[PDB]
């Protein structure tokens, strides 16, 4: 996250990382047992990380959870990002608590001008690196769907859509893939793809979740 701000210990209890010998993408926790991040953070042998602040230091909240099977969208297309979303459900169920909490899938898209919280552990700079070991925190808007195409031409489906700043300075960034932009309580997005970080003219792209509820839903029902 470029530009925003220490959200807190364990105050956005659905956040999660994904752990393959070290942090490399977020997620959210959907129920006790399943979290949905990117497709394009798929790999085989992924550990889930709850209830964690510092993901280099064991603070007394975590959970650590192996994941027992990974479903990538059927359409996702690597080239494009269309359809950047996947499942992954845990080999034992979490113990949910205050710090430990699912995230509401939504029952209505949410409109540009909406207010959303993005989180993550990913890079703090536009330019250079310099990743936090605790989490961050970034307040943005949706963008209107007319802003979002003009800002890259050719490349936004109905499956994605904008936030954050045309004036540059505040965006998610590297390692924040697969993370949640949160929005009255809902989970509208999933951190997915742009031009670099913090650019003008360059907001963030995220997978719009609502498109996805029912594939979602009867994903978990049956698996
Ligand atoms: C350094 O630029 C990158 C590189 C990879 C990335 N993945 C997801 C994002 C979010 C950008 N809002 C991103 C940014
Ligand atoms: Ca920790």
């Amino acid at each position: 996250i470029v530009g925003g701000y220490t959200c807190g210990a364990n105050t956005v209890p659905y956040q999660v990382s994904l752990n393959s010998g070290y942090h490399f993408c977020g997620g959210s926790l959907i129920n006790s047992q399943w979290v949905v991040s990117a497709a394009h953070c798929y790999k085989s042998g992924i550990q889930v990380r709850l209830g964690e602040d510092n993901i280099n230091v064991v603070e007394g909240n975590e959970q650590f959870i192996s994941a027992s099977k990974s479903i990538v969208h059927p359409s996702y297309n690597s080239n494009t990002l269309n359809n950047d979303i996947m499942l992954i459900k845990l080999k034992s169920a979490a113990s949910l608590n205050s710090r430990v909490a699912s995230i509401s899938l939504p029952t209505s898209c949410a409109s540009a001008g909406t207010q959303c919280l993005i989180s993550g552990w990913g890079n703090t700079k536009s330019s250079g690196t310099s990743y936090p070991d605790v989490l961050k925190c970034l307040k943005a808007p949706i963008l209107s769907d007319s802003s979002c195409k003009s800002a890259y031409p050719g490349q936004i489906t109905s499956n994605m859509f904008c936030a954050g700043y045309l004036e540059g300075g505040k965006d998610s960034c590297q390692g924040d893939s697969g993370g949640p932009v949160v929005c009255s309580g809902k989970l509208q997005g999933i951190v997915s793809w742009g031009s670099g970080c913090a650019q003008k003219n360059k907001p963030g792209v995220y997978t719009k979740v609502c498109n996805y509820v029912s594939w979602i839903k009867q994903t978990i029902a049956s698996n």
